[PDB]
């Protein structure tokens, strides 16, 4: 019974360009895509893996900076949420 989302173009072409098939989903499918378009894509720092640079990137499009670390977890549930819909 978690959530069910429908993510707005975007985001829905993010989750496509790595294999999602669907047009909803949970939260934790979306945070676990994301991170597969971050790795897939090399937008992160070898050194401290958490860093992620998207400036040249539809990601930094949909999270409004050019550079984040994925301990920012207020922007990245805000982001998300604005570039979604609730369903279910
Ligand atoms: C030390 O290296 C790590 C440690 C944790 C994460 C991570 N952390 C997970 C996470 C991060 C933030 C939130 Cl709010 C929730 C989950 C999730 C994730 C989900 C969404 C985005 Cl936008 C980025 C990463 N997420 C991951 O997607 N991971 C898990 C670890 N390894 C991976 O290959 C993918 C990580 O992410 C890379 C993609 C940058 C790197």
């Amino acid at each position: 019974q978690e959530t069910l989302v429908r993510p707005k173009p975007l985001l829905l072409k993010l989750l496509k360009s790595v294999g999602a098939q669907k047009d909803t989903y949970t939260m934790k499918e979306v945070l676990f895509y994301l991170g597969q378009y971050i790795m897939t894509k090399r937008l992160y720092d070898e050194k401290q893996q958490h860093i992620v640079y998207c400036s040249n990137d539809l990601l930094g499009d949909l999270f409004g900076v050019p550079s984040f670390s994925v301990k920012e977890h207020r922007k990245i549930y805000t982001m998300i949420y604005r570039n979604l819909v609730v369903v279910n």
